[PDB]
């Protein structure tokens, strides 16, 4: 009658240090430790039987590359067989800017990464393969409920003047530029007790800006962290049955930033078509959090939307029920014919980005100058790009337009292609709710469209009342998805379609299509279509410590007491954290001591948002470990010690672990 219902949650989070962080695209933002774990969050729903099954994963990074997706299929065929397979299966990146880079096979996201760094890309591999194979071995008979609400206060359109360039009667139909609705997917079992969540909701995990150097998965992953330590009472950050996933949606023109964009040197509203100052340009328009600082923004954004997500789950009645489908496509962007008309159609565009793709946005700036909106190359830069990468037929130019060309991605392939031609499409339905996996990041109304398109097609042949999301960041990333009207003003995710300006009627084509098939029951009448390439292709360091010590003696022990609001420090010898990238769970752990047992009891981990690690390196193999814990007001008061764990590399090539422990301490009652 009802489904069997499997999950799991498990870390996939790769080198915490000598990597940059993804998504900022930013030349500096280098990792020096770790402020929370990335996880992998896997969703498996079956049929009474156990046939058709669908898998649902939220993935705690910046975008699932196509290199990801192909890895993780292919070790998926070799333990599973033909029960997850390209259609069944969604992987779908929370899109956090502070996780690890490196783990793309296109020159473009490999020249930001500064290269591909294996070991990063394994773990994550390993890790999105664990929380599958948990949820497999866990399933249950259960029943899953939906529900629908609004979250206020937590985003700002970041693009409000390129969203009013759409269609007033279109615009008319909505309350605000922004998709307010967090939709809740709650899974039990028979017994009625709580098996996990999933939260669908468009925002940019992006409170901590660029400034920062500590892996996080932001304000989405700070809302899953809540929503499982509440349910999992009694377990340590990372720990508990119970598994929580925030679900990347159409955040494409979506800020958590609600302090608006404003000038850093007036604080004068910049918010403009230009999104620029009056006085210092682009670089100083910028919209800041809610908090004091990134971290407390991250935090008043994240618990916000926790709250409306536990809120929805506790009420949730709306029953969800009927048959399990799929459906997926290969495509290739560069040459779809979309129909704009019944007797009028254009065509899709081989990639490139724009001149304000280099503008970045208020949630992190460009440095070279470039303004957002712009229609118009100059004879400057549109020289520097024929010298270096080449210079772009008039083909790609016309279809491109108004778009002036900066990166022709499309006729650029040395040493590989740098931007995907074969893309994925697909569907999965859970009963009356319908999963868009889109590969990349769809503005608000791109957004829109596509879902009632897809509902509309799914009416037309007898699906009613179907409840479509966007999940965001799915399968392969292509960038940003404009509506047409947006695409014509130019600014960063308009700069960032990459297909040209009939990117979005491709997909609502292509997307009512494996709708249609579904509804239809004629999946197998869809052809396969083109099957995407795989793409074969720091000096080593030994770690020291100081002269007469050895790593983990403590340099700096913390204050013999400290009150609850403090931050307790602790120094250790350390060596290179890339060491220990499979049973390195933590790198730190706080205890308290409990008198009446006579023994030390975990309290943090370096998952925990309270706790942070910092690496340093120093001189010929020196190194740093600084574990800080941010003594939380509710913290009780007790005796406390401060651990670290790491791993140190001699020289044939050895990797040896090693434990370090700080003098006991005291937080104190006043
Ligand atoms: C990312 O967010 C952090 C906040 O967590 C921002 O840090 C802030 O940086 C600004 C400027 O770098 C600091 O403002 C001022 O800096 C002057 C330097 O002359 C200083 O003397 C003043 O005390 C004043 O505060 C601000 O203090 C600092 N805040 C914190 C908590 O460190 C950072 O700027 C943000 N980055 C981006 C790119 O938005
Ligand atoms: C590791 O920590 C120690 C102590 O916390 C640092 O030592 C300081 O080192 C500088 C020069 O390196 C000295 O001038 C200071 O007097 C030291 N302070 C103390 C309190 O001893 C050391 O530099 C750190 N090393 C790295 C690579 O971060
Ligand atoms: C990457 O790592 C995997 C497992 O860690 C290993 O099997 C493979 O040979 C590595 N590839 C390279 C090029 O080092
Ligand atoms: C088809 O598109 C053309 C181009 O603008 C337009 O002139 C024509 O009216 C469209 N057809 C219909 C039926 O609207
Ligand atoms: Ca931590
Ligand atoms: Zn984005």
């Amino acid at each position: 009658s009802g489904y069997h219902i499997g999950v799991g949650r498990a870390d996939c989070t790769g080198q915490v240090a000598d990597i940059n962080l993804m998504g900022y695209g930013k030349s500096g933002q280098n990792a020096q430790g770790i402020l929370t774990r990335l996880y992998s969050r896997a969703f498996i729903m079956a049929e009474p039987d156990g046939s058709n099954r669908t898998v649902f994963v939220s993935i705690d990074i910046g975008m699932v590359s196509q290199r990801l997706r192909l890895e993780v299929l292919n070790r998926l065929q070799s333990k599973y067989g033909s029960l997850y397979r390209r259609d069944n299966v969604i992987l779908s990146g929370t899109h956090t800017h502070s996780g690890p880079a490196g783990y793309f096979q296109y020159t473009v996201f490999v020249i930001a990464s500064e290269g591909f760094s294996n070991q990063t890309f394994q773990h994550m591999v390993t890790g999105i393969l664990k929380s599958i194979d948990i949820a497999h071995t866990n399933m249950k008979p259960g029943k899953i409920f939906i529900n629908k609400g609004n979250v206020d206060g937590v985003q700002i359109n970041r693009s409000p003047y390129s969203y009013l360039q759409n269609p007033q009667s279109e615009r008319a139909r909505y309350s605000s530029n922004t998709d307010k609705e967090m939709i809740v997917l709650k899974m039990v079992d028979l017994n009625g007790d709580d098996l996990g969540l999933i939260s669908w909701f468009a925002i940019h995990p992006v409170s901590m800006n660029n400034s920062n150097h500590l892996v996080n998965s932001d304000n989405v992953g700070y809302a899953s962290y809540l929503l499982e330590q509440e349910k999992n009472k009694g377990y340590l950050p990372g720990q508990g049955p119970f598994v929580a996933a925030f679900a990347s949606s159409n955040l494409g023109d979506v800020s958590p930033n609600i302090l608006g964009p404003r000038c850093i040197n007036t604080g004068e509203s910049c918010d403009n078509a230009n999104s620029t100052c009056p006085i210092g340009g682009p670089s100083m328009c910028i919209a800041k959090g809610p908090g004091q600082d990134m971290f407390d923004s991250t935090q008043i954004i994240g618990r916000a939307m926790y709250q409306r997500a536990k809120e929805l789950y506790a009420s949730a009645s709306q029953e969800v029920t009927g048959p399990l489908a799929s459906a997926h496509q290969w495509v290739d962007m560069t040459d779809v014919t979309v129909w704009l008309n019944s007797t009028h159609a254009s065509k899709t565009c081989k990639p490139a980005l724009g001149y304000s793709f280099a503008a970045g946005t208020i949630d992190g700036v460009g440095g070279l100058n470039f303004t957002q909106g712009k229609t118009e190359g100059d004879p400057f830069w549109d020289t520097i790009r024929d010298q270096i990468l080449g210079k772009p037929s008039e083909e790609i130019k016309e279809c491109h337009k108004p778009k002036p060309i900066l990166l022709h991605t499309g006729e650029l392939s040395k040493p590989h292609p740098w931007h995907p031609d074969i893309v994925d499409v697909q569907i999965i339905t859970l009963g009356s709710l319908a999963i868009t996996a889109i590969p990349g990041e769809f503005t608000t109304m791109s957004g829109r469209r596509l879902r009632e398109a897809v509902q509309a097609e799914f009416a037309s042949h007898g699906m009613q009342n179907m409840t479509v999301v966007i999940s965001g960041l799915c399968n392969v990333y292509t960038h940003y998805i404009t509506t047409y009207e947006e695409y014509q003003a130019q600014r960063y995710e308009a700069a960032s379609t990459i297909y040209g300006p009939h990117t979005l009627s491709a997909y609502i084509q292509l997307f009512r299509n494996l709708a249609k098939a579904i509804a239809t029951d004629t999946v197998a009448n869809l052809s396969r279509g083109p099957e995407p390439p795989f793409f074969k292709q720091i000096p080593s360091i030994v770690d020291r410590a100081p002269k007469g010590r050895t790593f983990g003696d403590v340099l700096q022990p913390a204050k013999p007491e400290y009150r609850v609001g403090e931050v307790a420090e602790v120094i250790f010898v350390g060596a290179n954290p890339k060491n220990s990238v499979q049973t390195h769970q933590t790198f730190l752990t706080v205890e308290k001591y409990e008198a009446t047992s006579t023994s030390w009891q975990i309290v943090c981990n370096d998952a925990s948002w309270e706790t942070r690690f910092y690496w340093h390196k120093g001189l010929l193999g020196l190194s740093n470990a600084t574990v800080e814990w941010h003594i939380p007001d509710t913290a009780q008061p007790g005796i406390y010690r401060i651990r670290y764990f790491g791993h140190n590399r001699k020289q044939p090539a050895v990797i040896l672990s090693f434990e370090g422990t700080s003098p006991a301490f005291e937080v104190v009652t006043i």
